[PDB]
């Protein structure tokens, strides 16, 4: 039923799935606006597959050919699915809008789906190429910035009672590759080269004249071909094309919609602010360096994961909240450190 | 079935599951009216749908044209359902409401889902997008009250037998920053605003003739334009155009109930009442100020997510007791809460 | 629906499921590469088979003989149902284009199933015989890692206060082998070889004239031989077999671009780069020596499973990041390595 | 569907599901040849059964007898029911090739379904008498093989800081014992007697003119015998049965290419080879002698399933590494044994 195909596709987790494995624990490996963009672009087509042929808005088979009453029924249905046929064959058929649009007509959600298929593509190849080397990296990432938090709350105690960055050296080295943000601008190309694609095939399908769904059929090669009671042509409609463009033009929306957002992702250094890693320059054992910024390069992008599942670290957020209460200054960092007590 | 569908959608946690994920583990992340108007305003239209086509109340075809007596059973088939295509056509069919009323009569479940999924829409971009903030910032609050708490009894008992305002200060920074206020009024304002149009199109779709599913419709166009034996035109009905009115006021009914409760929501400040953290300034190692009412800041859907979601608090619950019975004042805050021993 | 099919086959863990099983806790057993090969070359078919019959683009019965209007219905189905089971029946039907194209009309689901599991056999023969082997020999590999690593780490903790290479000797033996390279490159082969062969089959079918699908059918054989009344011979024409014809040329694309893959992956010891074992040599207690390239033998196909599956080996990643940070050489292995303590 | 069919029976795990039971945690308790066998045997002949009837392969009913055109439907329903009905009574029907085709054609599916139950039988016999046992003895000499790798190893580090072999006693005394064997045997020679039978039928089946599917039909018992309106006999056709062809030479070819693996499986003797006990001869605490070898006796069998699922114990693992390593006798094996320090 229509509704469940909408628990299905938007109420229910569709492909917002959490990778279902212990190696990544709560990490997205995948940022919320691209997720966003995939689930739409990908579940919006096949909602609009499953809700053309809803029981409820389809009023029964997809082609009527109007035999004349002297035809039995399964004569009629000859006739039917002969024309259904041969939408591919242009000889039989005489259509005054050609039979590409019989074509479209009739592989509509074929055509959604192979859009569908397409758009989840790029996704799965970041999800299976990319996301294991971040995940590891960024695991890594959160655990020495909980190490070094522990050091130097530990410090602060003994006071109050190595030394060596290798976190802010990896991400400088990080700096210089590029592999990973290459590879997730390539797949947010192709995304948006497949979206603009789908975009303008819906427009000319929804362009259409809406009568190209009515076509001249002929059962008129064969042994029939010089048979004469049955007439030289018949009148057949591929029922569900004014749904087809009705969905198509919603589906066009939804992706002229899209595409800034996907353009607007495309542009990662723009997106790399709030700098995440700012909070830890206060803690003595954290070299005050942030060095993240205006650069084409993986870095940028690492900044971003980090922006987005950065939440889950305990130590992180101590320093969020001890940053937030030094707006008005009244006490002292190292003091509200050591009173938090945030060690795990 | 009719009951299989209440149960799904009612009797059945339809957008009432807790987010499955340990970040959030006994965090609403929405406040109790907030997720009520949004089951109903989603929940509804799809109950609504089902039941419109439900295997009882639905007679059979959508639409039913009465081809004449010398028609075949797949002849007037066709006729049904080449009018059902062409509602959308406006040259074939002649109606006096016009074509508006059957374009709305054949897609009246998809104007549905369009309303439920636009209902939908602001809540799950709470949840993907301002939830996880608050849900971080109100555990660490919690933590705090624990923590601040075990400390109290911790010391009483000492005394029987840092010191800092961490979380106080961390309340009134928020008092500053309102952008999760402001996101929360924008996602209620769409709602209701998506409610006024749901209510206007519902309203004008009641208001309807009730005969303005009946329309003439022409199978004329193509080579049987010209055709004798087909008569110049027939008589269609779409079926289940009443049960659409009568389901459309219900919604309405339903929405207009419903949209005082998001105005009512919409107003923060004057439900933030009952200050939740008052209980907490008989604490010795708690400072004496609440500083939380009048505003348009974050601080305000704070103090209500505090209040919603505190019961699962040890310490609050205990404070609570404790507060109640100080309205008696037979005893005292401190020998009660020494004799409470309620660390965990 | 064709959605759901959607679902069920790119959109789900169709074949990516992980072996089921203590034995191989988070060995991936098999390539990134192969598996999307294989899930490709086996899901591609059966979605093709399921679209081929959805219940939106099938218009109906897959045969329509148009027997006379004085036939009655079981008549008329009669005729489909015979003509159905005479396409084997060479002396029953007479078509142009022969009898061939008529089974393969018949019997393309079979044919795509046969091919899918031609294709699913050689994984599977992997699977369970040179997978459980692959499997104990890299999980030893991964123990004898962490075990010298923490050896290391342990000896330079005590220096700031046996020793033989197993490992290094077992990659060395396993230089000489070859059974399980050879039983690799068989699998790949005949793969390679199905696929060239459904290319070839695909072609052939999408090669028809298109109206092979029609054939003339007889049923003249027993007591209707000489009967009258009935029709010398009727007008069958085989339905979806323009849907049949459109998928096989997908499926011949998308095998097409894929053999170039396998082609690829056959060609192993180019692919043996980015020596794993090179970050390992900066360990005191692990000798200097890689001696893992240039050869048709396990070894480099042990080096890529390495490769493959060696992100979830903390001494591994510890080890990487410091190679990274020794790009800009500001440190020192060994004192980088202490401060990590990364142990487990 | 088709796909399916495919899922559910060749990529599922279809009769590979391990013991359901604490008692064999990773014990296979089944070869792998011979489970593979089996599973073959089992679920090839009820995926053609599947696939005979499934929804986009079959026209319809499965036989249509073509009732003169007066006839109504339901006289005609009565024919071909009666027809199907009276294959088994030899007066109604007069077919050239006789009444036995008729039978086989209309019970082809319950034929296959026995000679699927009939070779899942010893299977099942196995598994539920001769399983139990063999899997209590293998875990008792694991179990042994792994506390002597620990008394060794334990030897070993004590000198570089009982005694009695019962391990091998209790394999000698299984050397006389034959139970197990005959047992393993016996069902092996009965599932090879059942594909050879299987072969025959399947052959005869596919041996038929083709035309035998078409017989003549009399409803002419009875009150019917005289009536006059009611012809002497009807053409019916059993549709499907050229598709039963297909599936039972598809069968044929599948079971003839099985059963050489069948006659090698039940030469165990030979196939007791690369002696898995013989690298535990390096162990001071394990008597030199593996006495395994040439004989029609439990011991062969015990070999086998040692040297199937030997894999999962780490001691067995660590002394396979260790003679690998001794291919190039660069150091020693107690050395060695005593540097991996693999006790558990
Ligand atoms: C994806 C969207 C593809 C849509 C655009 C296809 C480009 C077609 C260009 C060729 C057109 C052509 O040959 O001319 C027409 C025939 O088209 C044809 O006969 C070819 C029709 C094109 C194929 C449409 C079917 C798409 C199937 C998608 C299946 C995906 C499934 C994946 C799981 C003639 O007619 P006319 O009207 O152009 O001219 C008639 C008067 N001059
Ligand atoms: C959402 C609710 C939308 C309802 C309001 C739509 C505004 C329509 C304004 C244009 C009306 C128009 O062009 O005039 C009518 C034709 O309408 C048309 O032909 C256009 C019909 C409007 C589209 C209705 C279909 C809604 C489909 C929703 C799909 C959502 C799916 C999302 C998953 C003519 O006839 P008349 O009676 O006005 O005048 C006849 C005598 N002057
Ligand atoms: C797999 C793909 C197999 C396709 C290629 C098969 C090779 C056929 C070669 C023999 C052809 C033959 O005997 O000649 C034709 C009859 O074919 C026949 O009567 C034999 C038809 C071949 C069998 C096709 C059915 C495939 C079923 C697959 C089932 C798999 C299920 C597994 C679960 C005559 O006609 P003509 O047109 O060649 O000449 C007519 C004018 N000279
Ligand atoms: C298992 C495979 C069994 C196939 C071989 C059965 C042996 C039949 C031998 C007796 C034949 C017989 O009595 O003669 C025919 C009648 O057969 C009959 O009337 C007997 C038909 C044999 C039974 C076939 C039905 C198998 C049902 C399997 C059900 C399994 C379900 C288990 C869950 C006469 O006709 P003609 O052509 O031989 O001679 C006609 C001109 N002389
Ligand atoms: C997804 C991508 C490939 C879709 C590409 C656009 C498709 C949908 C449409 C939009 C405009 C279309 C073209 C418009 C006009 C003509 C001229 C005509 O004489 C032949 C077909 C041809 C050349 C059409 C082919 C298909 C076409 C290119
Ligand atoms: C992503 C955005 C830009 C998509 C917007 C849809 C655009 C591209 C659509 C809307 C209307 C469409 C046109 C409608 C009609 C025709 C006439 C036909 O003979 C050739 C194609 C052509 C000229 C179409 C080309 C594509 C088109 C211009
Ligand atoms: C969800 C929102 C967009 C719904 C908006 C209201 C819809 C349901 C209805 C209510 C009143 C309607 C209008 C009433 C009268 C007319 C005048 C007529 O000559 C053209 C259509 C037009 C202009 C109608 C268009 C659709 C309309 C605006
Ligand atoms: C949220 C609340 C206010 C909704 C209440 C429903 C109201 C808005 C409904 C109920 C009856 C409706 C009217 C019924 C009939 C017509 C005549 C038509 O030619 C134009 C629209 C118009 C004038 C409708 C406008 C909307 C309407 C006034
Ligand atoms: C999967 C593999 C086995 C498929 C092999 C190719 C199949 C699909 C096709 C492609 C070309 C075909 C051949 C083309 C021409 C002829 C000549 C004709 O007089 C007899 C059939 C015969 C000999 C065909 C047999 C089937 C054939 C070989
Ligand atoms: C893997 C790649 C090379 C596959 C490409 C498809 C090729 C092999 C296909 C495409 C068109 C096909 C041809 C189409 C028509 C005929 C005529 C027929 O009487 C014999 C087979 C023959 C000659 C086919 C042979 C195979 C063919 C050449
Ligand atoms: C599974 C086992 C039992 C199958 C045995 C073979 C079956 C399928 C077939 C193969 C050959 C067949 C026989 C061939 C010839 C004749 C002679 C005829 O006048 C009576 C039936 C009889 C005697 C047949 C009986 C059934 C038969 C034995
Ligand atoms: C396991 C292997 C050997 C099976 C090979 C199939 C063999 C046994 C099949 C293939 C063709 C078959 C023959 C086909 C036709 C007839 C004629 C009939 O009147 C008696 C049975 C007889 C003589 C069949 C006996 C069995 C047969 C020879
Ligand atoms: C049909 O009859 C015409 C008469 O002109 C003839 O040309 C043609 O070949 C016939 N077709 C068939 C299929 O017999
Ligand atoms: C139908 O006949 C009329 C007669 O006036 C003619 O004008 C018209 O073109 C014909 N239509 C078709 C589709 O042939
Ligand atoms: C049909 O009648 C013809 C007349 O020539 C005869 O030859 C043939 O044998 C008959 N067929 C049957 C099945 O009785
Ligand atoms: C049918 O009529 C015949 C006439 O010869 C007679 O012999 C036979 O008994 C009748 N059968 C029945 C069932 O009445």
């Amino acid at each position: 039923a229509i509704a469940q195909l909408a628990t299905e596709y938007v109420f229910s987790d569709f492909l917002l799935k959490e990778p279902t494995e212990p190696k990544f624990k709560g990490l997205r490996l995948e940022l919320a606006v691209d997720k966003m963009v995939t689930c739409i672009a990908v579940g919006l087509p096949l909602l609009l597959i499953s809700l053309a042929f809803a029981q409820e808005i389809s009023i029964g088979t997809q082609i009527s050919c109007f035999s004349p009453s002297s035809f039995s029924w399964r004569q009629a249905a000859f006739v039917d699915s002969y024309c259904w046929a041969a939408v591919q064959q242009k000889n039989s058929l005489q259509s005054e809008s050609g039979n590409l649009p019989l074509w479209l007509h009739k592989f509509f959600p074929y055509i959604l789906l192979l859009f569908a298929i397409l758009l989840y593509l790029p996704p799965l190849f970041w999800r299976f190429a990319a996301a294991p080397h971040i995940c590891s990296d960024l695991k890594f990432i959160m655990e020495e910035l909980d190490k070094v938090y522990n050091r130097a709350i530990k410090a602060a105690k003994s006071a109050r009672d190595f030394k060596y960055p290798i976190v802010e050296q990896y991400l400088k080295t990080k700096k210089n590759s590029n592999n990973l943000i290459i590879k997730y601008i390539s797949c947010r190309l192709l995304t948006l080269i497949i979206i603009l694609l789908a975009c303008i095939y819906l427009g000319y399908y929804f362009s259409l004249s809406s009568l190209s769904d009515e076509f001249v059929c002929s059962i008129k090669s064969g042994i029939l071909r010089n048979d004469s009671t049955v007439p030289d042509q018949f009148q057949c409609k591929l029922i569900a094309v004014g749904i087809f463009q009705l969905l198509s033009v919603i589906n066009l929306v939804v992706y002229v919609l899209l595409a800034p957002v996907v353009v607007y992702t495309l542009f990662v250094p723009f997106r790399q602010k709030t700098d995440v890693l700012k909070v830890y320059e206060i803690l003595p054992t954290f070299d005050v360096l942030h060095f993240k910024s205006e650069g084409y390069n993986d870095l940028s992008l690492y900044n971003l994961f980090l922006e987005e599942n950065i939440s889950e670290v305990k130590s992180y957020k101590c320093l969020k909240v001890l940053e937030n209460i030094k707006s008005s200054g009244q006490g002292i960092d190292p003091m509200l450190l050591l009173t938090n007590l945030g060690m795990i």
